[PDB]
């Protein structure tokens, strides 16, 4: 029946879609992001694609997870630009590649490192991935306010930390100055540019770079995803 | 407590996994595959990873749910391969690159292009990625015996279908011969291989190249998956 | 006698350079600069590396000019590093690549295709060419105060503009929304950053895509100039 | 006269070439080859391309040297597809990339590292070099029947084993579990394929990857030889 | 016996070989050459090396075919340096990529292309590719003094003139001014080179860029040989 | 007024520019040059572009800096050629790659490394940068008949001498047999001669590879550059 109207991935169409959206990996975090709003709808929910919208502080905002890696990443940004987005922020998890970068404490890339395949399947490695300056600006404001720990900087995205060579991988760019590494981050950057999004990311480090540990580092890393998804909320209801 | 020995995506250990397993995109088909098995029991559940046992003609093989894309296949391999897999057959989707495909036909990759980043992490993009013969002789016997039709050679493995040269990137791998289009094959069968594993991918045609047909297209869609999961059974409870 | 303790190419040291600094092409556009400042001091002349202090309100500031091309902006950018700067400004010349940019308007590079060979030199082009958002923040502040038309977005950066192919490569890229294209702003962003500075680069665009004309475009362009090094002292002595 | 309708480099036609061909190296091997066979026929000497027809065992298949490397293979894979073969199998040499390799015993190569410049020449190097797995069944199970042990699996094909690097290329392809090296076989299984061959090779191992020692060494070879050209011809005799 | 101290593919050792060395494809060439010599003696013959020595104007030079492609040149450069060649003169065959240029006049490498493999298993790309200038000098002073027609310039080398893509080859080499391409010269220019040889190719068109015709064609063409032999034997009989 | 006709970036148009030209880094050098010249006149003066007219023995020849870099170079290479220049002769500073080449002494490149992205934009990097023999055979000449040491062969040019792996870079390409490292030559080869001019570099040696010392190393350095003006002068002034 109505199934001719809505994107084949992330099953929703423009109406549905607010200009206004955040994505993250895991579809169990959509539902921890709506419990923070009001108005809660669930849109959609097919593969790895969770799709609900929900209002916060007056402005409604549209919550879609995209599973791991840059090319369902890349799918969920091409849907949801043709249903109307035009700012999406990135709301994820980082292995750190700076010791002295906490669990639980946030990474914000400024800039990503496209060693990943997905962005280059539409454009030479040679141009920029870099956050929306206009989004940076509010979520550096927002984070300044409060106590948990935060660095801007630059990221690496990749397709994976598995090779043999993660070791080494790890030394040279912990030089290079990055202060860790994702899957996704660079192919929103990307392709999301491209399309012309705003675009950002905000990363909860839950790798040290190096059983009540176990409790307080759960907590840690839990009260991080809250915090980068209240901050993605806070400067998205400001646009 | 018992989050020490399992595998941090997959959720399951050395004990639970069977040397012999089954991998596709979508958790759902997961469920769909159990159907046609005996003893089904649900090992874990997390983010895009479903995973399951089964018994299949006296043989047990896990079933397991890898999401979209290069970098969750390869997660899911290299985990697997921690738990003892042995040999590891894609069950898959696909859009055809030869306009005589239709729908709900299968396409066996005998090798596959590696247009996707997730293999060229590991090596360099010359190595080859090909489908163990053993588990391809035992393909091809049991495809014969029955009257759906199914297409041997090259797939192209790619991570977007949603570049602007979508067109051109079709028509150029049509000429080349290629039959079929996915997003993890290449994958499998480069880091499977890399790992000693014994791999294979039995992918179900969901494009044509070129409401009562919609019913009908779901229905030949359906039976293609079925054949392709019980294709990979039959294969993989004879090791 | 005094050769042992200067940078051999800018020929200046340690005491002499302010850490907030302006580079440039033209040796002559040093002299037009410092006409704005107090306290104006030349440092050093060698080959293209014209060196000036001066002092915009309260704040001393470098003055100096690079000479056109990546190779040539990276020898000022590694000596001006080790003379201590810690903030520099690119104040340039672009070729625009949108026909609604005029001339003597400005583009303010947020992030730089990194089409040079500099840059290359130094890391995988995979690493993002963007300009510090702090520098961002501020230059948008100035620009937006003042009548004057600037956009705000990606350039290229390059080696050459007189190849056979530049009129393919300027469609190219127009296509993917860049703004304009230069020599020098790629390098300055990943060369500066990996050597921790923070950088930015405001182009006075000189070249429309598409004798009274010739005086008006020569005083756009000069008002140009004007604006993109005010704006580039109204920003460094801020900081 | 007769010098218009001959293939400018192996000097045969459509008419003399079976559709089942055996290739090899050496011109010196095609005569010990056709020992093997019945009613042989100098077909065509041209320089390194040695021409014989031949039947074994009722089918008649065509010996074809054709000198050493990528490029003398591709001439002459092109030029055997215009004249109509289908079939192709190489019988070759290698060195050992593992220690458990003796001399005489052979490496049957599924897939192919494509480190000659000869396929890249066609295709991106993404594309997989592998063998066709009808012709590799019948290769396992003539194998199986005999004595001499050989091994399955991935050859490196490159185009120097003079380098400096030659060492540390051997080890690194050592762990990445190559079993042999040549020259020749990434060529025949790309631009055969892509010309729709069926391909495939077998190589005699003359080099450990480590007088009376030399007469069994060359004995060993020399079976290894035999087993080789035997095998192949029994291979292709089933079609 | 004594096959220890030869070449593995040359089959000749350091007393045998001369300092003064011709190359070319051919074998029978090779038998071509030594008829414009005295002292003429056979000194190897193993697949597509045939190895002579003969004296020219007093002069000892040795003359070898290595067969078709950069591989086996390669082979034939190694162990010819092994065996103490100094000076080696590629004497061979090219397609014209220039109309002007007819059959049997000469095209004299300054430079090369670097379209093979062979040079890329030894060195990047960038290095150059080009002849001794001191044999260059001799080679222009000895074709001075003759009739027929000979072109000084860059030529391609390249692993396959049999691509779908031959055509455009042509049409963008010949724009680029190349005059004629090989699949030799290179490879002999940058290995030859690395080697510390000195190194020069003087080479016979043998294909046109756009009964009795044959006859002279073919007497064209034997005379370029002839005439190439000649001055590549005036040349090194000079050092 | 007449800003119409010349060239926009070294001012001078058709009638000024000679077809025998000599380029240097340095404008200051221009004047030494010139020093050496009769009927000198001043043509313009433009950024890094400094260039002047002298007659030297008989023949008037174009002197022109060109600052330092590859891209810089390029420009005046475009320009220069549009002009009418057929010769061009860079007379240029280098860093010694092996350590028996003192300060002063000169390197003749007879080819050059294209680690440069300027000669990168135009074409692949497999094209030749080598010199022009008639110059070659010219330089060697005129260089025989004095006193000072000099070299022919291989340089590099790149476009920083400043990352972390210079100390590497060093060392590898010592080993290769490098002479010494540019950052110009190398583009002016593959430019120059795509547009085709006749084209050559003397480079004059100021870095070891490895306050009285100083006084002798700058008039070794000064002298080594008059040699290799002069060289340069004594080589167009034949043509």
């Amino acid at each position: 029946f109505q199934s001719m109207s809505k994107q084949p991935h992330i099953c929703v169409d423009e109406n549905q879609v607010s200009p206004y959206v955040i994505v993250c990996g895991e579809p169990d975090r959509v539902n921890r992001i709506v419990e923070l709003m009001d108005n809660v709808e669930l849109l959609a929910e097919n593969r790895e694609y969770r799709v609900f919208n929900g209002v916060y502080k007056g402005t409604t905002i549209t919550i879609c997870s995209t599973g791991i890696g840059a090319p369902s990443m890349i799918i969920a940004v091409e849907e949801l630009k043709l249903c109307g987005a035009t700012h999406v922020i990135r709301v994820g998890s980082a292995g750190a590649m700076q010791d002295h970068i906490q669990l639980g404490e946030l990474i914000v890339a400024e800039g990503a490192v496209r060693d990943e395949g997905g962005s280059k399947a539409y454009i030479s490695s040679a141009y920029p991935a870099y956050a929306s300056f206009a989004l940076l600006k509010e979520i550096s404001h927002f984070l300044e306010n409060q106590s948990v720990k935060y660095y801007f900087g630059v990221v690496r995205s990749h397709d994976s930390f598995y090779t043999d060579e993660e070791d080494q991988l790890c030394q040279y760019w912990n030089k290079k100055g990055i202060l860790g590494a994702d899957m996704e981050t660079s192919a929103l950057f990307t392709v999301g540019r491209l399309r012309g999004l705003q675009v950002a990311s905000i990363l909860n480090n839950v790798v040290l770079y190096q059983v009540n540990q176990y409790v307080n580092d759960n907590k840690a890393m839990m009260n991080g995803e809250r915090l980068a998804a209240i901050t993605a909320l806070e400067t998205l209801c400001k646009q």
